């Protein structure tokens, strides 16, 4: 088809504000052009982060200078996204897709695409790209990468399928997002799902399949069915969060940061981040790096993220709580950090650890074994050298945190806790004096619910464990003497109920 005239006249883009304008315009439509926006984002990220050296051998390429930030001062050069280049890339991508699929062969009765169609488009992309199989590569998430070097990362593939479908007028094909995976949803009620990309290694054979098995097995990868079903607006939010300001391991592009930041505020003001917890979290991190005059504080944004997850996703997301806890950790608010992690543990306790949940495992491991120990160790110095370590609450949160992780392990095909965890649990316990640890009351319930007629409640922060392991050692944890050996042992390792339920009834 080509670019509409209203689209061609937004170019050239000479600044961060110009890019923001392109997005505003596109966000103003019923069907914002995902291909055009991704190409632009990839193009700009390429010269700002991937290869910053101004090519003097290339004339068509121009660079718009503007004042750098002060006090540093100087000049910063922005890569001018020329219409001739962007339109070329846009035509190339559109050509590949349109020529590859014959919409004549596909009868879409109603505004609904068939699974065969989606798999066809999926296949077109899959056979076009080339993976960086042996090497982790950054900046290959955009369609700019796809159409230029052919490279595409995991989630980049999923996005490309949706962009491709839109380029064919498949208005019902949307991106599905978990916290570490992406697929496609389509059809009536947008209730059909198709895997289009890979996760981990040796799992390419999953493409084409439905997502049910993943949802059913309760892996974190599929969020127990509470994953994100995007619309066009959220898909724009996705590609914006997908911007990677990293130039190297320890260096970031200021403009990519500012661009991402301004773009997320645009999306916020329009109400498109309402159902996007990680995006809210992303914005908070940026507001923490470079606060913007007049905008809500990070703490407020993180809480919006958790609110979104609770409202729209049955409070089944982990990261929103992880983000908050990270903030409190970075500012030495121990009680707050501990509480947020406790909350995080509470959400994960109802999942089942699978080999493809490695990403969220790493995070928990790092919290229990690195971040918490250091925080507790730090607090110990503030004590003896003249407090969290003297508050039964914080010790309860700690216990609740481990309880959830233990609960997570139950019913999981793969063991979670090992020697590496036990060592630090023991060390973390000790950091609390028996006097404090004993003020916490561990106990099971005796009576369910409360009566009324007024309200009658049947009978130190009382605590109740959900996991087998944590209550199996309720006594040890509270003793004045930490039985290091015992704890480390426990921390690692029938229609009865039905027929019983009858006996209570008959």
């Amino acid at each position: 088809s080509g670019l509409k005239a209203a689209q061609k006249t937004l170019f050239p883009l000479r600044s961060i504000d110009d890019v923001v304008r392109l997005f505003a315009a596109e966000l103003g439509r019923e069907e914002p052009d995902l291909v055009l926006l991704s190409l632009v984002l990839g193009f700009v990220e390429h010269f700002l982060a991937v290869n910053r050296v101004i090519p003097t051998n290339v004339p068509e390429l121009t660079f718009q200078p503007s004042p750098a930030p002060d006090p540093p001062g100087g000049l910063t050069y922005f890569p001018v996204a020329d219409l001739s280049i962007i339109a070329a890339l846009y035509a190339r991508f559109t050509a590949q897709i349109r020529g590859a699929v014959d919409l004549s062969l596909y009868p879409r009765e109603g505004g609904v695409s068939s699974r065969e169609l989606v798999k066809k488009v999926s296949d077109v992309i899959w056979n076009s790209l080339s993976r960086s199989y042996f090497k982790d590569r950054a900046h290959i998430q955009s369609l700019f990468s796809f159409i230029t070097g052919t490279k595409l990362d995991s989630s980049g593939v999923a996005f490309a399928v949706v962009g491709a479908c839109q380029a064919l007028g498949l208005r019902d094909v949307h991106l599905a997002l978990s916290e570490d995976h992406a697929w496609v949803v389509f059809g009536p009620n947008g209730e059909q799902t198709a895997e289009v990309t890979w996760h981990g290694k040796g799992n390419e054979d999953r493409r084409g399949q439905t997502v049910n098995a993943g949802v059913a097995e309760r892996s974190w990868l599929y969020l127990k069915g509470s994953y994100m079903r995007c619309d066009r607006k959220m898909e724009v939010a996705f590609m914006v969060c997908a911007i990677n300001p990293s130039i190297d391991l320890h260096t970031d592009s200021l403009e990519l940061l500012q661009l991402q930041q301004k773009l997320l505020w645009l999306l916020y003001d329009l109400g498109h981040l309402e159902r996007y917890p990680m995006a809210l979290g992303n914005l908070a991190d940026l507001e923490e790096l470079e606060p913007t005059p007049g905008r809500p504080d990070p703490l407020t944004l993180y809480h919006k993220g958790i609110a979104s997850a609770k409202t729209y996703y049955r409070d089944e997301h982990i990261y929103p709580y992880m983000y908050l806890a990270g903030y409190h950790c970075r500012n030495r608010n121990v009680r707050e950090a501990l509480q947020a992690w406790a909350d995080t543990a509470t959400v994960i306790q109802d999942y089942n650890y699978c080999r493809e949940d490695e990403e969220i495992y790493k995070e928990f491991f790092e919290v229990a074994n690195d971040v918490i120990p250091n925080l507790l160790k730090e607090a110990a110095s503030l004590l003896e050298a003249g407090s969290a370590l003297q508050d039964p609450e914080c010790f309860a949160h700690l216990l609740r945190f481990y309880d959830g992780i233990c609960k997570w392990e139950e019913g999981s095909p793969t063991p979670v806790l090992h020697v590496g965890w036990a060592t630090f649990l023991v060390q973390s316990l000790g950091r609390f004096e028996g006097q404090v640890r004993q003020k916490v009351r561990i106990v099971s319930g005796t009576v369910a619910g409360t009566a009324r007629g007024t309200a009658q409640v049947p009978a130190g922060p009382v605590l109740t464990f959900q996991s087998e392991k944590m209550k199996g050692m309720k006594e040890l944890l509270v003793a004045t003497k930490i039985n290091s050996s015992a704890i480390k042992l426990q921390l690692t390792a029938s229609d009865y109920t039905l027929s019983f339920l009858k006996r209570q009834r008959k």
